[PDB]
């Protein structure tokens, strides 16, 4: 049957061009070369218990071959890639041009861009504009003054993935977009604040939703954080909303992302005919930030921090002298 | 991010076998070998006016575009018949995919669904609460199930498109009224097709007929133009309330009818659509042309008896009658 779809906001898809080639010498994850992009290892793993990584050498960065250190390495390299991409994002630049830059910076580092052909995703990075919640496909649309853009980078290197994302302003933002982007970052911080040994995974969402409500925003329910490591998506499932069904306790050596998607209107999402792009059902803007982290002996260590710990959108607001919105 | 999904009924995806190859000599549509299965012809066409085909040679089985369409439609009926014959309890939908693929290649045609926008199989096998676009999998068909097989074939530059729902083992009362309502809805829709009729009147008839069996109509998925392209204009909505029919318009009417709510959700595989409430869904489809005088379907059964009816008569099961806007006291 033929599918019909009505758009819920002003955004429309641009043209999508072919996916970029990865140099021969770069090692591929198992879904890279398969038509349809199914990951056999993920299909095999799904449902199984959360992995406990060995963190014996978490704090000896000379131990480069340790699983947890390979995760740290690919995460730090992915931060280099994401900072290149955000620096290039400006009014008049297409998201496909950002895909060129992320793809080339990733392969320059001898890494494979994880999104590329992942279950058939057709580009090397997700670029999500305005009402797009997540999984926007890089296309020929020029970014416009006043837009917000999330770039979600993930890379695969020596058998391990790293994953991170952030939202930045494209030109000077309006008040609602400032409130939304800051709310999304505060929500990431609220979630991470829960992380420590013996915390319950379900508490992450209680904390995020509490924070979101203080900025009059809602929390996306369909999409979640995830374990990441040898696999791109694995357990645990990390729900971002309150009173959720998440089972399980955090333990030292658990590796996962927290990546809340926060909306100015209702929490509900819809999917574009491309089968990937998710937007808000009411067409209002959505923003997201993401870190990969490990539960440590005493707390939590993020591997995907900004170089000075200051998020790029805050640097933009400080440059413009625009104030951070206050909680209610 | 990671996507979560709550299954709405009892069905679950099975394992999905590797992708089948098509013999070297068979002609392929543009999307066949392309990563992601995009079709450039469909992309270039989107928005353009409905194509009027030349019907001068419509009944000249010796003389052509309309006849190429008729041919692939008739051969596609054969394939669907071979496929419905094989559909028994214990048989897997992947086994059926094998049979359709082989039967289609056997006739030197390309199976249209294969790699269509990345669809992994050569045929859609939709079971029970699945509205459409079911992917053939490891699951064995079970006693009491209903199965829709949706066949589309590509041959000499044209697609033909048809589907029907059959029973797997002996059907309960509810599946009986559903499958029959779905078929009756197709007839109701076909019964509006003639020159100068409005495309919108199709859903008027379908929904009216659907009500009479205590059934709702799927709003998200529609009939479509078919021919050079797999999906093209017109868009043919199946529910109540743009364009007018004209001789030489070739399209499908393919009402998807549900026992519960009209609403649909989509599985993580990105294709399989089930009802939101998990209740059962059923569908029938013909390809047709608007003739000089009315309509003509190219995908009819060999004798015009729907396979599900033959199954019912052979099992001796009564056809549920319709039911009853106005009252007087
Ligand atoms: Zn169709
Ligand atoms: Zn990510
Ligand atoms: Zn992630
Ligand atoms: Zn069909």
């Amino acid at each position: 049957a033929m599918k019909t779809f009505d758009f819920t906001g002003p955004l429309r898809p641009g043209k999508i061009t072919p996916r970029r080639a990865v140099p021969s010498h770069i090692l591929r994850p198992d879904y890279a070369d398969r038509a349809g992009g199914v990951s056999a290892s993920e299909e095999k793993d799904r449902g199984s218990k959360v992995k406990v990584y060995n963190i014996q050498f978490l704090h000896d960065d000379s131990k480069k071959t340790a699983e947890i250190q390979r995760i740290k390495t690919v995460c730090q390299l992915s931060r280099e890639v994401l900072d290149i991409a955000t620096a290039a994002a400006k009014p008049g630049i297409t998201t496909d041009e950002l895909d060129r830059i992320v793809h080339e910076a990733t392969v320059e580092r001898n890494m494979y861009p994880s999104p590329l052909n992942y279950y058939g995703f057709p580009k090397s990075v997700c670029t999500s504009v305005n009402e797009v919640i997540c999984h926007g496909i890089p296309d020929s649309r020029e970014l416009e003054e006043g837009d917000i853009l999330n770039i979600d980078v993930s890379s695969y290197l020596n058998g391990f993935h790293g994953d991170l994302n952030e939202t930045v302003f494209i030109g000077r933002p309006d008040d609602d977009s400032v409130r939304l982007v800051h709310a999304a970052y505060e929500c990431l911080c609220a979630g991470i604040g829960v992380v420590k040994p013996e915390a319950l995974y379900k508490q992450v969402g209680d904390a995020i939703e509490a924070c979101a409500s203080q900025y009059q925003c809602s929390v996306v329910r369909t999409y979640t954080g995830h374990g990441v490591g040898h696999l791109f998506h694995t357990s645990p499932t990390v729900c971002h909303y309150a009173n959720n069904k998440s089972l399980g306790m955090m333990r030292p050596g658990h590796v996962f992302t927290i990546e809340p998607m926060i909306n100015l209107g209702t929490w509900q999402d819809v999917t574009w005919p491309d089968k990937w792009t998710s937007t808000t059902k009411d067409g209002r803007r959505s923003a997201q930030f993401e870190h990969t982290m490990v539960v440590t002996n005493g707390g939590v260590e993020i591997f995907t921090d900004w170089v000075d710990g200051v998020p790029t959108y805050q640097k933009q607001l400080k440059e413009w002298g625009i104030m951070l919105p206050q909680r209610k």
